[PDB]
């Protein structure tokens, strides 16, 4: 599924991501924009052999099981495939664990490089929320 900007902001809000760990909804929409361009089926292979999955490009090294990341963990207790669903529930639940892990949204390198410090409210501007 390719979400619209405001459609994804509404879905993230419904799943309690808005101001989760103090991150406003525009932060999450910005991170999803640059991680996946709002595509739930986005995948990216890392040089280390791990894979990033879904709207927030969650990595198999720590967070999900894909059977092909030697030495990895599955701290969200999900198959990485669940992160590619049209339903964002598994991505949101897992993103809550990630952002709680100590470095906040710096876990998402694209958020640090493209969202952090910017006018992230622009990402929800005009949306009925
Ligand atoms: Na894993």
């Amino acid at each position: 599924k390719v979400f619209g900007r405001c459609e994804l902001a509404a879905a993230m809000k419904r799943h309690g991501l808005d101001n989760y760990r103090g991150y406003s909804l525009g932060n999450w929409v910005c991170a999803a924009k640059f991680e996946s361009n709002f595509n739930t089926q986005a995948t990216n292979r890392n040089t280390d052999g791990s894979t990033d999955y879904g709207i927030l490009q969650i990595n198999s090294r720590w967070w999900c099981n894909d059977g092909r990341t030697p030495g990895s963990r599955n701290l969200c207790n999900i198959p990485c495939s669940a992160l590619l669903s049209s339903d964002i529930t598994a991505s949101v639940n897992c993103a809550k664990k990630i952002v709680s892990d100590g470095n906040g949204m710096n876990a998402w390198v694209a958020w640090r490089n493209r969202c952090k410090g910017t006018d992230v409210q622009a990402w929800i501007r005009g949306c009925r929320l």
